[PDB]
This record gives C-alpha cells, structure tokens and sequence, in this order.
C-alpha cells in the first residue's frame, strides 16, 4: 500500500521520503521533518543550482572553524550532530536564498524607503566612554572640559573608544545616539545616562564629536544606506519571512492530503 | 518496508512508526517507537488486565472529576482530550506491569518488617489546623474548661473528625506522633507543625475518639503493610527502570536500524 502525505507541482513527500528524514532527525517530531523535507524541495526547485553540496560543506566549515571548541556544545543546544549539521545547514541556506531574493526584489520600495529615512542619521566618528559609577563620568567630564590640556588626556586615556556608528548601530545605545548627534565637531556631551534592557545595569557615557554628518534634504543620497537598513530589518521580521514560506507554499500548490497534519503549515497560512 | 525493531512474536515496521506519528505529530520519532514497544511488550502479558473500556472508562472518571479545567490540565502536560486516551492506555499497562513485579516480588518478609517498625493502624480523631499559635491555644483552653466548650468544639469542627494512619499525607508527622500517644476523648497540647515544601508553620489541636494499638501481629496489618510496600515501589524511579529493562530483555527487544541504535539505551545499562 503507497500514500502521498503531501502534494505539490512536479513533486511529492511520501511515507517512505518521511521515514528517510526520521531516520536523519530521531530528536525531531513528525511536524518538523515535514515542514523541513517541504521547504528542502520547494525552495531546491528555485535555488538548487546557487547552493551545490561545496557551497554548503564550505560555508559549514567556516562557522566550525570559528566556534572552534565550543562547536561541538553549540549544534548540542540545537539538538544536531556534526554529520545532521550538513544537511540542515543545507535547507537553511536554500530559504535563506528564498528570503534574500524576495528582500532584494520586494521590499526596496519608496514607501519603505521613506520610512527608514525619517529615522536615519549617517556615519559620525566620535570618542564613546562608558563609566559605571555617575560621580567617575562626572569628574572624567570636568578633567576633559577644565582645558585643551584635558581633553588631549581624555582623547590618549580613551582612544580605542574612538568609533564610527550611525542610527542603525547596536553598540551606541539610543540615547547617547540623540545627544551625539547635536553636538558639533570638538564639542563635548553632558554625562549620558542608558539602561539596558538586555543586561538590566545603568552606564554613564562620555561623547566627544570629532566628524558629524547630517542626512541633508535628498534622501537618493543615501538610497544604498537606507536598502541596506531595510534588508538588515525584513531578514530579522519573522512576519516577512513567514510570508515569504507561504508565497513558495501557495506557489508550489503545497497540499496537506493526510487529515493528520492539517495544521502543518497554520503557522504560515496567516501571513 | 523493513523491519525497524525486533522482539519475540512480533516486530514494528515503518507502516506502524507513520501511525503512531499520525496519532502524535508533535512527539519525535524517538518517543513514538519506545512507546510504540512498551505498548506491545505490556500487551503481550497484561493486554487482557487493561482492556480498551478498562482505559476510557478511568479517562471519563478522570476527566469529569477535573471538570472545566481538564482542558487546561492536559495543555499542561501537553495532551490533548484525543491523545490522552492512548497515553493513559501506555501509562496503565506500563503500570500493569510494575504492580505484577511489585506483588511477586517486594512483600518479602524483610520488607514488611520495615514498613511494620513506624506502623500505626487506622485511629478516628478530631483534627483542627491554626494559623496563629494564641488562636489554638484559646480554642484549646475553652474545649478543656468544661463539658459545654467540648459540644462546641465538637460542634463547630464537626467535618475535622477524620479517620488517618501512619501513610497519611494530609495528617503531618509532628501532629500523629502526639495523637497516637493521647486515649479516647483525651486532648493534645498546640502541636506545631513545618511545612518541608513552603516553610509555614500551623498549630494542630487534636481530640482522640476511637484510638488504635498495632500489636504483637504483624501479620493482622499484611494487607496494609503490602500497599505500604506498593505505593513506595511505584515511587522508586531505580527499580520501575528495573521493570522496563526486564520486560526488554525478556522480549529480546533489538533495534535493527542503526539509526535508532541507543533507543533503550537510558533503560538497559
């Protein structure tokens, strides 16, 4: 006796094409093998020949390479072994490739141009200081602003704080971003107090402008600038990728034939 | 179609791994095949013991005592009302089997004796929890003063009077040592009791009315010494693993797809 489980153009998963990925996955539940051996085939269909077996083994040995020791312990926390890691490293490439290409075709529109530009500040190069105690970033501010004796002492004492950040950076918290980006070339901040949200400590950042920029009137100046800061955030939107899936699924008339799994797909068919 | 483990009279086959994953699409594969093999070794000895209306009749007994919250009682533990009847059926015959071995085995004399050495038989008793120690000591000192504060005591903690042993969970240890020590009709002083799990401390008033001794004869208490001995196998997660690895070897359970190769391995070692 021979069952389709799923169906879809010029293809189909089958009982035996599940108990294949079973056998490569035994940690996985049925739904997961599923939606994995889908999204393999829909997306090898568009993007098979940009992710050949070296492209995959070679972006693999990379990342390896830079875990280093840890490598082994980090595909544990995944629930993977360096021999399932290959695979799965293949699918997640070709839905990448999916995601990248739909960003880069789609998502550049002038509506969401705008909207990155209303918020958009470009590069400045200035000295970031950070202080735990409020009263040290106090007197460090007092010592820099007393005289150009001072501040050629701040300027030696904190020169790898010395960096180029812009609205999208992570490491400038907001904060000292807006008082930043009022100063003028050589002006000092006030003592710049952040909390962060990730940890839950309250810093005290020292900012001393060396280079400011402003965006200026034309935003087709910095129409690179701003792509690039809608490609970072659609890559992160869950939302967006998730519609991404189910364009490919609706593409590919995506069937679930087996009642069992009805709800396979549920958490794509909503966006 | 081959063959993924192997045991006497029988075998599970890839057909039947793609049911049981019909049947829990949220379980890995690992889950669904140990499962899948407890179900059948159980059933080769005490399917008959735990027939398919022996499990949905306890289910329906289970599901109607719960009431409204049975749903948000099986989220919790990641069930559904569909899927709780096949685990509950896993879960029975799997039971079925540690009680056999617990029966044939553990009531041996060495055990009875050490459940006998803190037995105490059934005692019937009016037991009334405090809060605060002033509270009991006041509701103690106006049932002590006369015949008439002891009808209002006795009136007003009618539902206290209760009927508790040495295996009672609700009657803590601090509170039954004092009773089994007071007569028929006697009073206890304020017995303070901590709570292990929270850490607050109640003050217990106890009113003894049909009191108990365990004897010379141990073997007047078998039965209940042998629940005693039952209801701690149950509990001992080192032999019920011993139970399992039994019924495994005893079917000489094998998996042939080295895919699956350490399946049991958590429970022959």
């Amino acid at each position: 006796a021979s069952k389709d489980i799923i169906t879809m153009k010029g293809d189909t998963i089958r009982v035996s094409d599940l108990y294949k990925e079973a056998k490569q996955f035994p940690s996985q539940p049925t739904n997961t093998l599923l939606q994995n051996l889908t999204f393999d085939k829909i997306f090898t269909k568009d993007f098979g020949k940009e992710v050949t077996d070296k492209d995959v083994s070679k972006k693999v040995k990379s990342i390896k390479d830079q875990y280093g020791s840890q490598f082994s312990s980090a595909l544990q926390q995944q629930g993977l072994t360096e021999a399932s890691f290959t695979p799965y490293m293949r699918t997640q490439m070709l839905e990448q490739a999916a995601i990248d290409h739909e960003i880069k075709e789609t998502q550049y529109t002038d509506a969401n141009l705008k909207k990155a530009w209303e918020s958009y500040h470009p590069d400045v190069t200035a000295y970031v200081v950070s202080e735990t105690s409020k009263d040290a970033a106090t007197k460090a501010l007092d010592a820099a602003k007393k005289d150009d004796a001072g501040k050629a002492s701040f300027e030696k004492t904190n020169a790898e704080s010395k960096v180029t950040f812009n609205s999208t950076s992570t490491s400038v918290p907001t904060e000292v971003q807006t008082a930043a980006f009022k100063l003028k070339n050589g002006e000092f901040s006030d003592v710049i107090e952040s909390t962060s949200s990730s940890t839950g400590a309250t810093s005290y950042y020292i900012v001393e402008m060396v280079k400011t920029s402003e965006k200026g009137t034309d935003m087709n100046k910095y129409k690179k600038e701003l792509q690039n800061v809608i490609k970072t955030e659609k890559e992160q939107d869950t939302t967006f990728v998730s519609g991404v899936i189910a364009k490919y699924l609706k593409k590919n008339n995506v069937t679930v034939k087996e009642s069992a799994f009805a709800s396979l797909f549920s958490q794509f068919t909503q966006t």
